C-alpha cells in the first residue's frame, strides 16, 4: 500500500503499532536516530509515525511531509508536553490521557487527531502508569488509524495552557519511579516546594520583645532565687546598658562577648547586646582558659560584658564592661532606635576543632513564633533556664518563653545536677514547661513530678519514655547550624526507634541519596535541612561553609548537609538512624553499624545491641554484633533474623552474647571497655542464584556476579530492572518489580524466588 517510517528511540521494534501497520501490508522502516533530508530512510515515504522519538525533525522535513507526520504522545497533550509525560502527569496532578497528533515546528504543539482520557490507580506504580498509557495509546492508534489515513478526522487546536517538561527535569526524581502513585504524591506533599503567598520575616527579636513588654509590662519576666524582674524592669535596665553599648560603637552584625554565670545580669546583658544592635557571644566561665582565649580570638568581639569575678579569665583580650558598675548603665530607659534587619546576626555559638556558628534574627524569630503556638505558651507558664549559656538550648529556654510572656526561672548550680532537688523546686514554683537535654530528661522521668505540663528533649538519642508525671513528652531534633531544632515529635507510645517527627514553620527536610536525589518514603538517606532556620554559616570558615551549606544541583535551593542518616515514616514522621556513613566499611561495602543495631534489637529475646567493626591485624575490618540476652542465641538464627531485612554483606560475621554491657558513668555503653574479637579470615552459593547471576550479568554487562552484590550500586536503573524482569520471565520464573527494589541483592532475590513458587 504505502511505505511508513516509524520513529522511536524508546519503544521496541515489535510494537503492536508496527505489527498492525505491517498487517495492513505497509512496509515499515524503523529508525531510532536523527535523520536529515538526504537520509535513505526518507525515500518514498508516505506517512511518518513517531512514537517516543528522542529527536526533533529538521523543519525542512516537517514542511515537506506536512499533513503526514503523526505522533503518539502518552498524555492529555496540552498537558505534559515533552519528556516523561506520564511521570509529570502523576506528580503535577494534571489531567490524564493519551494523544495522537500532528507534528509542527514546536514540541508537541501540533493539532490533535484523537485524544483519550486515561485513569491511574492509587496503588499502581509509576512503571504501571507508563505501560498502561503506552498500551492505551497503541490501542487508540489501532482503532483510529483508518480514519487517520483517509484524513476523515478533524484535527482541532489544543486548548490553551498546559505544561512542558524537558529531559533533565526528572533528574532529581530518578529514584522514584518504582514508587506507587499514593506514595509518590505523599512524598510530594512532604518534600515539595512551599506554597505561594508567603513573605519574608520582617521582625527582629527585640522588636517582638519590646512589643511583648508593652502588652505585659507588670508581669514577671525572669526569676533568680528570690529576686525578680518584671518585663518593664528588665526592658528598662537592658535599655540603659544597651544605650551604653551602642554608645561605645556597637553596630549591626558586631560581635559582643558575654562572660557570666546564670543570673539576671545574663538576661539583662543578652537583651542589651541585642538592643544595642549587636550579636552576642556566650562564654561559659567554667571553660578552660584555652578555649576561652580561642573563643575570644576567633570572635571579632571588641567588647566583653563580664563580672569582676571572671574578668581576669579574659587576660585583657578586649574592652571590658563590668555588669556591676553603675557607669555601665545609661540614664535613658527608652527603647533604642531600631537599626536592625532580620538578616542581621543575633548570636554566635561554638560547637565542638571548634566552629563559631552564625545565627540570624529571622532564624530565631521563626523558631520562637513556631514554638509559642505549638506548645500553647501563655503568660501563665513558667520555664527553666537550664541548658548552658553557650548552647542553643539556652536560646530556646530564654527566647521562646520571653515572647509568649512567660516567666523564666534561673537554675542555680546546686539544683542543676541534683534532679531531685530541681524537681522539688519545679513543684514548689509550679514550673509548667522546659527543655532538658536527653538523659537529664530520662532521669527527671524517674523523679515524681506534677509541676510540668510539657517537657522537651533532644540532642541525644531518646530511649526511655516512661515517667512519673502527667505531662506530655516531646522529642525534637536539629543542629546548631539550623538554629536549635528543625523537627519536633509528640511521644505517645513507646518505640524501639523513637521518631524525631515533623518539621517546624518554614522548614522542609529532604531525605537524599549520595547523589542528592529524592528518596521514596521509607527509604533511608542523608537528611538535608531547607528553610528559615538555616543560619549564616561558620565564622571565618567560608570553605567549610561552602561544604556544609550547599546549592542543590537539580534544585538550586540552599540546603544544609547534616551528615545524619534518616528516613520518612508512612505517617510522615521522620526517623533517625545513624550519621555520615563512615567509622568503617566492610569487605568493600559501605556499612553503618547504627543501621544494623535496630534490626538486631527487634529480636524478641534481646534488649540491647551495639555492633562494631574490628581489625584482623591485616589492616581491614569485620563486623561484630554485640547483643545482651538471657542466653546465647545460635549464630544461624541471628543470621537468618537479620537476613530477613538486611543484605548479607551487612549481616555481621560475628555475634557476641553478653549478660550485661559495661557502662561509662556518662553515656550508655563504653566502647573501649567492650571486648574484642578476632579472625585470620563471595560467589553464588546455590545453582538457582547462579543461573540468575547469568541474567544479571547479561542485562547489565558484568563479568562476575556475587551473592551479596547489589543491582543498583552497579548502575542498575529503571530500564535495567525492567530488562531484568522482562528477560527472566521468558527464560525462567517471572518476578514482580517491587520485589527487586525491596530485595535488591542476589540472595535476597533468591530467598524470594525459593519461597515464592514453593508457597
Amino acid at each position: 500500500m504505502g511505505r511508513i517510517l516509524f520513529l522511536t528511540t524508546f519503544m521496541s521494534k515489535g510494537n503492536k503499532v508496527v505489527r498492525y501497520l505491517e498487517s495492513l501490508h505497509h512496509e515499515v522502516v524503523i529508525c531510532q536516530e536523527k535523520v536529515h533530508a538526504q537520509s535513505a530512510n526518507l525515500q518514498e515515504i508516505d506517512w511518518i509515525v513517531s512514537y517516543a522519538y528522542g529527536y526533533i525533525l529538521d523543519k525542512e522535513i516537517v514542511s515537506r511531509f506536512r499533513g503526514r507526520i503523526i505522533n503518539l504522545h502518552p498524555s492529555l497533550l496540552p498537558w505534559n508536553k515533552g519528556r516523561d509525560p506520564v511521570f509529570w502527569s502523576v506528580w503535577d496532578e494534571t489531567p490524564k490521557g493519551v494523544t495522537i497528533h500532528l507534528i509542527d515546528e514546536h514540541v508537541d504543539t501540533g493539532d490533535i487527531l484523537v485524544q483519550e482520557e486515561i485513569a491511574f490507580a492509587d496503588e499502581d506504580t509509576l512503571l504501571d502508569c507508563y505501560n498502561k498509557a503506552n498500551q492505551a495509546i497503541e490501542e487508540l492508534f489501532i482503532r483510529e488509524w483508518e480514519n487517520i489515513v483517509h484524513g476523515r478526522i478533524a484535527p482541532y487546536r489544543q486548548t490553551a495552557g498546559g505544561t512542558l517538561h524537558f529531559k533533565a527535569d526528572r533528574d532529581f526524581y530518578k529514584n522514584l519511579n518504582m514508587t506507587t502513585v499514593r506514595e509518590l504524591l505523599a512524598l510530594k506533599r512532604l518534600c515539595a516546594e512551599p506554597k505561594r503567598g508567603e513573605k519574608p520575616i520582617d521582625k527582629t527579636f527585640h522588636q517582638l520583645f519590646e512589643q511583648q513588654v508593652e502588652m505585659t509590662p507588670d508581669h514577671v519576666a525572669v526569676v533568680d532565687r528570690g529576686q525578680s524582674l518584671t518585663y518593664k524592669q528588665l526592658n528598662e535596665r537592658a535599655n540603659q546598658l544597651a544605650h551604653h553599648l551602642r554608645g561605645k560603637g556597637v553596630k549591626p552584625d558586631d560581635q559582643v562577648a558575654i562572660m557570666l554565670d546564670k543570673s539576671l545580669d545574663m538576661i539583662v546583658s543578652i537583651l542589651a547586646v541585642m538592643k544595642a544592635g549587636g550579636a552576642y557571644v556566650p562564654i561559659d566561665p567554667d571553660y578552660p582558659g584555652e578555649r576561652i582565649a580561642y573563643m575570644l580570638a576567633d570572635s571579632s568581639a571588641a567588647i566583653l560584658l563580664t563580672n569582676a569575678l571572671h574578668e581576669e579569665k579574659a587576660n585583657g583580650a578586649c574592652d571590658i564592661i563590668d555588669v556591676h558598675d553603675p557607669d555601665s548603665y545609661s540614664e535613658n530607659t527608652n527603647n533604642l532606635p531600631h537599626v536592625n534587619r532580620p538578616d542581621d546576626l543575633v548570636y554566635v555559638m561554638y560547637t565542638s576543632l571548634a566552629k563559631g556558628v552564625m545565627i540570624e534574627h529571622h532564624n530565631l524569630v521563626n523558631f520562637c513564633e513556631w514554638y509559642r503556638p505549638y506548645f500553647g505558651v501563655t503568660p501563665a507558664d513558667k520555664a527553666l533556664v537550664y541548658s548552658s549559656f553557650s548552647f542553643d538550648g539556652s536560646a530556646l529556654d530564654i527566647f521562646t518563653h520571653l515572647l509568649a510572656g512567660a516567666a523564666l526561672h534561673i537554675v542555680p548550680s546546686e539544683r542543676k545536677y541534683d534532679l531531685d532537688a530541681l524537681n522539688d523546686y519545679c513543684n514548689q514554683e509550679g514550673i509548667t514547661i522546659s527543655y532538658l537535654p536527653t538523659g537529664a530528661a530520662e532521669q527527671f522521668m524517674q523523679m515524681d513530678n506534677q509541676s510540668f505540663r510539657v517537657v522537651i528533649t533532644g540532642g541525644d538519642v531518646l530511649k526511655k519514655i516512661e515517667r512519673n508525671g502527667t505531662y506530655k513528652l516531646y522529642n525534637g531534633y536539629g543542629p546548631t547550624e539550623c538554629t536549635i531544632m528543625v523537627t519536633m515529635f509528640e511521644v505517645d507510645k513507646p518505640y524501639a526507634n523513637i521518631p524525631i517527627g515533623k518539621p517546624i514553620d518554614r522548614t522542609r527536610i529532604l531525605i537524599l541519596d549520595e547523589a542528592l536525589a529524592l528518596q521514596p518514603i521509607g527509604v533511608a538517606g542523608e537528611l538535608f535541612i531547607v528553610g528559615e532556620g538555616l543560619g549564616r554559616g561558620y565564622l571565618n570558615r567560608p570553605e567549610l561553609t561552602a561544604e556544609k551549606f550547599i546549592v542543590h544541583p537539580q534544585t538550586g535551593e540552599r540546603m544544609y548537609r547534616t551528615g545524619d542518616r534518616a528516613r520518612f515514616l508512612p505517617d510522615g514522621n521522620i526517623e533517625f538512624l545513624g550519621r555520615l556513613d563512615n567509622l568503617v566499611k566492610i569487605r568493600g561495602y559501605r556499612i553503618e553499624p547504627g543501621e544494623i543495631e535496630p534490626f538486631l534489637m527487634n529480636h524478641p529475646l534481646i534488649e540491647l545491641t551495639t555492633v562494631l567493626a574490628k581489625e584482623q591485624a591485616d589492616g581491614r575490618k569485620y563486623l561484630v554484633g554485640y547483643y545482651v540476652a538471657p542466653e546465647e542465641i545460635p549464630h544461624g538464627e541471628l543470621r537468618e533474623w537479620l537476613g530477613n531485612d538486611l543484605p548479607d554483606y551487612m549481616i555481621p560475621t560475628y555475634f557476641v552474647h553478653m549478660k550485661a554491657f559495661p557502662l561509662t558513668a556518662n553515656g550508655k555503653v563504653d566502647r573501649r571497655a567492650l571486648p574484642d574479637v578476632q579472625a585470620d579470615a563471595v560467589a553464588p552459593t546455590d545453582e538457582l542464584e547462579q543461573q540468575l547471576a547469568q541474567v544479571w550479568s547479561h542485562v547489565l554487562g558484568i563479568p562476575q556476579m556475587g551473592i551479596d552484590d547489589h543491582f543498583l550500586e552497579r548502575g542498575g536503573d529503571s530500564i535495567k530492572v525492567m530488562q531484568l524482569i522482562h528477560q527472566l520471565k521468558n527464560i525462567g520464573l517471572s518476578l514482580r518489580y517491587d520485589q527487586l527494589f525491596t530485595h535488591p541483592t542476589i540472595r535476597q532475590l533468591k530467598r524470594l524466588l525459593t519461597e515464592q513458587a514453593a508457597a
